[PDB]
């Protein structure tokens, strides 16, 4: 039921507006993917939610963002308490983030 387009658009709008925080694991996995792409942090779709966040948090604060949207990714990843959701859609969202071909462009 449209979880993938919703999560992508939500994260793009948050980074463009520089408002709000992560509110779901669907958003977390997409955001994690973008961090892999933009910052090269060694995360993968198969990591569990807290594991994924721990790996990102070991390095996100040392990253030098290229623009305001990447700077907002650091804000998103430093302020979230994940639930146990790690389904087929969280995995696809991670892959969508890491391979993002239209970064910061809403549909």
């Amino acid at each position: 039921g449209m979880i993938t387009s919703i999560a992508r658009q939500s994260i793009i709008l948050k980074c463009l507006r520089q408002k709000s925080v992560l509110v779901s694991n669907y958003e977390l996995y997409y955001t994690a993917g973008l961090a892999k792409k933009c910052f090269g942090i060694a995360v993968d779709a198969d990591m569990e939610p807290k594991q994924l966040l721990e790996e990102l948090q070991k390095h996100i604060d040392k990253v030098s963002p290229a623009d305001e949207q990447e700077k907002y990714l650091i804000h998103l990843l430093g302020n979230y308490e994940p639930d146990d959701t790690h389904d087929e859609q969280t995995v696809e969202l991670f892959h969508m983030g890491e391979t993002e071909e239209h970064i910061w462009q809403v549909s």
